[PDB]
């Protein structure tokens, strides 16, 4: 009965809403618009850590990248006060998934190198993941404001979900490497009202979230049950219907996440 609860939210809450958690040896996958477009906003920075992590030595997380006031362009809590100093590569990384740190993605972007300042290159190591629906195609903040229906910067619940589940229960990165990104999105500091409030305190969960214009939201998680079986979970929305100014309704996410963590008990 999972269709007819997410279309009850989606009335609700005047939205489009997108679901998947991949099967496991033990569970079916749960579907809902998993293969719609939907615009990745900032769940893209978990994968583009990845990349980074993937192209590079460990002493790469050391390198001390320097900018400008001007290259803020874009919420970046963290780098807005580290100006002065410049932030490591390791530093960027952190800041891109806890904290969302446009400027730290950017920079990331700019470090993988090749045209569209890193897109093209962060677009090719999805690819290489196995990935041929996602795109990214501008840099922050203008990634977040594409209009609905258009396919730049889009990935879908579906893509997203198998690319993450490759990322930290797979092996597209080392162990070393693996931890790192896993430690990141398990201190994220911007979820506690997505996929982590639809799931009981007892189950970990680790994420990276996704917010934009025309009321978009997102959350992409890995959670662990109570006895240590992982599941990945990708919930996107977006409320087209109110126009660009549409606000993003977290509680969609923390509604359809308790509807996954019931069926997942």
């Amino acid at each position: 009965d999972l269709a007819d609860r997410f279309a009850e939210l989606e009335r609700r809450y005047d939205a489009r809403l997108g679901v998947y958690v991949p099967a496991t040896g033990t569970t079916a996958a749960i579907e809902y618009r998993a293969d719609e477009r939907f615009a990745f906003c900032s769940t893209f920075k978990a994968p583009l850590v990845a990349a980074v992590l993937h192209q590079n030595p460990l002493t790469h997380l050391d390198k001390l990248i320097t900018y400008t006031s001007d290259d803020i362009r874009s919420i970046s809590p963290v780098a807005q006060q580290h100006v002065q100093t410049g932030m490591t590569i390791g530093q960027l990384c952190d800041a891109a998934i806890r904290y969302s740190d446009g400027t730290a993605a950017n920079l990331l972007l700019a470090d993988l190198g090749g045209p569209g300042g890193g897109t093209a290159a962060f677009t090719g190591y999805l690819r290489s993941l196995g990935d041929t629906v996602s795109r990214l195609d501008a840099e922050e903040p203008e990634l977040n404001r594409d209009p609905p229906g258009d396919e730049r910067d889009t990935t879908t619940p579906h893509a997203i979900a198998l690319v993450l589940q490759q990322l930290v229960l797979g092996n597209a990165l080392p162990p070393d490497k693996r931890a790192l990104l896993t430690d990141w999105m398990a201190r994220n500091t911007t979820g506690a009202k997505r996929i982590r409030a639809g799931f009981p305190a007892d189950w970990k969960v680790i994420d990276k979230t996704g917010t934009g214009d025309y009321g978009r939201a997102n959350d992409i998680a890995v959670v662990w049950s109570p006895t240590g079986v992982p599941y990945v979970v990708a919930v996107m929305s977006d409320r087209a219907g109110g126009g660009y100014d549409a606000e993003p309704r977290e509680a969609l996410l923390a509604e359809a996440a308790t509807c996954v963590a019931g069926v997942l008990a």
